[PDB]
């Protein structure tokens, strides 16, 4: 029978290299009274904000807290501080890492158990040189990649239509093709654009207009066969209840840190499953600790059936603090095996692959 | 790192004594490939139904199943069989018992952790001789009982009003008083009745009319300050979404087996928390195994904040198959400590306290 | 630190020449206690009405009023007199002209600052001889005109369709083509007409039916991809809230004097921006003073993004009282530079270019 | 004719003393190419967040920007950065300070002109020792204080009722009494509480339940004569449109920095005026620069007719960087006179009254 309390934390502001460059990351190391270590990462969606949140506001809540009572601590952190979802999620992550390691269970195991072992990984089609992208697809489809997301509303509409025509002409339904307008359309004049791309039967169209325009989003969903997916229209459980009530979307992207962590993401998905709205894992931060957390969540959350994608594939994380990277192959992320988050971090791996501020 | 599969089951039809008499109960014993035993109980809300369900329909799904993948198995059982929520919940119960014992965790721990250690237990006020009941209250309030539920719509309305007047005159707000009409009112003529008892400010009024009359229930909630609690109007997540949409209740009773188990009850409560509807634990079956399951659920589910009550207090379970009983004292159930469900069952305890059919 | 009061006014009823002729215009000259002069113009949408309004009803409100407190004076004029929006707007115009000249600021500057320096100017296509119009377009598109508005519902529907076909055949999307039915359609039988012209993807269709038929207008908007623009359905902020609530239009034309002035037009557009409805500057009166006011407003009001047009291009204002005309070139009005309204009016310019009644 | 660009900024993180202690504040000094200085302050509702926002994200937008084009710059800052409303509002504040000083106009003048010269200031009644508070009221009412806000839902309901009875017994309608539950009620059981305090006819009841529960808030408003005021339910124009649509409140508190600045607050109030919802100035930060901004806004925004209050009166700002403090007397804030914000800050006043980090 395992019971133990948090004994100390270390908060690290680290710099990590990318190539498209630098990015800063907040990592939290929690250590129990019986010696077991767990890691969390606060990924924004300003790292100084998160960094201070943990160091001053949340520190006296973490310290002493019983590690088996994660939901209880999250309710304490939400009562004392308002809306630092990223920092709170790093604490939850780390406590679940510890609890998992102490009991021989993964985080997925502690969230109802795995329902899948791999997660479809979307490949972004966003190259100004479409021919460059076509050859990538030409190699990737035979290698088992099926999920592609085309950035749309960037080139003249006619050109984007010819591109979609070329893609459906070669691949037909062998690709699971999604479109993303990145909120760039206005409700005025969006419908002719959306109706044109709806003829190619994309699996979904992501958030064509900004967060406010729920009636416009409901209008699109009502007129179009193609599923409309809410991203910025749905951050949390409250937004989701309004999306359902207005029928403003057919699917939602789940943002572990926008919604406020792993348990909150599963609560969100209970609503969505009842309402018949599939979830998409959204943009996962490539930082190994936050990515491990997201992969475990999705592994244990059957309604998140639309796969996932990386924060911005066009700039890849070159060195990380994990002893071993979370792996992807043939169009899917491999859900790391092993207790807790299923990752390891040593002093050397940390202080030798990131510059500590 | 623990991983193991179900290796065998035994299904027992048992007779157990009561005093107001006999009742029949379906108990399931599951045993893993690494020797660890877990128990579940199917409590109706006909035991032959449940008994056959486990023995023929569900047996080939249980056998071989990985015990860490509880949600995955529940999705298999719902796909292959429709609407035997009781039998499926006994399987889940037992797998969580095993998983808990294998890892040193309670079932609450595996459901996000405890958020409470005791559960307020409602005392039913239903004696035709009210003076008998008044003396009971006279002793119980000083002993720490606060929660009382009066059965109403049984004696002439005037008499029930004089009773409520006597109760508020002595106790005021020192008692948390609830009323239950047991669906006995009709939508025609209910409002004058309900308005009269609303003046005594009960904590809630339970399901005054049958399940169908959601508009009537919404009508009551709209006219009355007193919270209306849905019982038979809300069995599952689907009912709850309609209750929210119609604003047909202010609170719901959660039926672990009506809704389809422990994880389904927590999904139900994610919807209810977002919607601002508190949960009540409803009528818990006194059979020790099902009661342990219900107590763990409520221990780990913060939105179920209205306490609980026993199936029918007027007939108490005289001997049970547990080595030690789940305990209540001073108006609350004590959430049993220890791994899994936190109960033990030996061959002797089973075959010497229940008659096996 | 500038502070000053209105010291006197002169109200002028003037006759001005046109060619298709005469029109009468109400001009107001306000003069501060520190000598600075400002002009306003009341443009109907009977000039005797406006003329008396200023001379008797509003005169005792203007006189003495602090010129820095424009919104305060407008609230006084709305409290004492009901619904002479034109005359009140001339007072506001003039006070902002004075305030601007006193401080070295334009009217746009006093309304949050310019967000644009030119305003797209719509060219009306309304010639019975379409070939005459086609040659005009043939010259104007290469000269930088993009915005065209076709009067529709005037020639037999078949002929209007062949015209639209010829226009899209030559110009494609190189023209921003709008259609205007001038309220001539009835809700009975409008939808087949509107669906036919919707295939040519006009940028918007203006007020196909009269003001009353908001459900009909909402019906059109719901069935058609093409934006429906409200004109006579939306005069003021109150109408706009109902248009939004009923989703009766996708865009609105803002009538500076119908809505009750420059500040009221910006309040109207705050609602419309939140609701995702772009504004169109509507029909601007060519009288230089009112036109300067409208151009400043639009310059400072980013949501009015659909351009503007002149009251009736088929009859042009031949001589005006401005020392220099507001200029348009290559399909856009040039927002006049300089303090206040950015226009000048001398005794000679006034008494030598208009006949004073 | 004045035109000029921003030439440089200085961002200061300062510590300021209070007494109930320390607080940190972000102050921004902007300087034009023609030498004129303006100040802004970012008041949270973590100062490191705001501090970095200005220094790295917003700095290249501010530098070079034309000071007459405030709305244009705000649209640039909202396009490049998402949701740092505090930091953006400090930039707007400072540019309006400069523009005002350059032209001899106050910020109110640039926002349509003053409509009032004083702002009713609410006095918080929150002392556990009510008798202490009663004597304060006894002195303050004869001195001209009329506006009082009682914190409610803190002492037992019965005691709060006796307090309200004593207050109405002495003062009757000579006090403008407001109640604030600080979101402490739950939708379950709130109505009996609210109905009890509604009998004392408070001017309004502020946000009795958390932000999510809009249907509950609409329920309260529908059942009660007393106005319900939205605070956390209404941050911005988008929330307000939903509040209006659901009729979830009768009045709103306007948060200059929650809504995203001074112009955004006036846009918000155009919606609210049309909808018949009065505004309340909410909790103003006592830091002199942010307070000057809030006072100018309210001075120029007639719909904010419910007065204002200070962030937390129980801890007063002991020394500030203003040469002279914004003044209050006899229950009202005096809107500071003079160009721009109407405040001055020297090197000595700044570096001698706050500790610079
Ligand atoms: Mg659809
Ligand atoms: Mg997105
Ligand atoms: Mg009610
Ligand atoms: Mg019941
Ligand atoms: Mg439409
Ligand atoms: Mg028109
Ligand atoms: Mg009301
Ligand atoms: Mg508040």
């Amino acid at each position: 029978s395992w019971d133990s309390v948090v004994e100390r934390i270390r908060i690290f502001l680290v710099e990590s290299p990318i190539k498209m460059g630098s990015v800063k990351r907040v990592l939290l190391e929690v250590t129990s009274a019986d010696g077991i270590v767990g890691w969390g990462e606060a990924a924004p969606w300003t790292p100084e904000a998160a960094f201070s949140a943990l160091d001053i506001y949340l520190r006296p809540l973490i310290l002493g807290a019983p590690i088996k009572r994660v939901r209880e601590l999250m309710a304490r952190m939400d009562k004392m501080l308002v809306g630092h979802g990223e920092a709170k999620a790093a604490v939850e992550m780390a406590l679940l890492d510890i609890l998992g390691k102490a009991t021989g269970l993964s985080v997925a195991d502690l969230l109802g158990g795995r329902v899948r072992d791999r997660i479809p990984l979307s490949f972004s089609i966003a190259d100004p040189d479409f021919d460059a992208d076509l050859e990538r697809m030409r190699a990737m489809v035979p290698a088992g990649h099926t999920v592609f997301k085309m950035k749309t509303g960037v080139k003249p509409h006619a050109e984007e239509l010819r591109i979609l025509e070329t893609m459906r002409g070669e691949f037909g339904e062998r690709i699971d093709l999604r479109l993303d307008f990145n909120q760039a359309l206005t409700p005025f004049g969006a419908m002719k654009i959306l109706r044109d791309v709806d003829a190619f039967r994309p699996t979904f169209i992501e958030q064509p207009v900004p967060r406010r325009h729920l009636d416009a989003m409901a209008g699109f969903a009502a007129a179009l066969d193609t599923p409309i997916l809410a991203d910025e229209s749905c951050f949390d459980a409250v937004d989701l209840m309004e999306v359902v009530r207005r029928q403003a979307a057919d699917a939602i992207s789940v943002k572990i840190m926008k919604c406020g962590g792993l348990m909150k993401a599963q609560s969100l998905m209970a609503i969505a499953d009842t309402a018949g709205l599939p979830g998409y894992g959204g943009t996962l931060w490539e930082g190994g600790i936050a990515l491990a957390a997201g992969t475990q969540l999705i592994a244990a959350t059957p309604g998140i059936s639309l796969g996932c994608e990386f924060y911005m594939p066009h700039h890849v994380l070159t060195e990380d603090v994990l002893e071993e990277r979370i792996a992807n192959s043939a169009g899917h992320v491999i859900v790391p095996d092993g207790p807790g988050l299923g990752i390891s971090i040593s002093e050397a791996s940390l202080r030798g692959n990131a510059k500590i501020l």
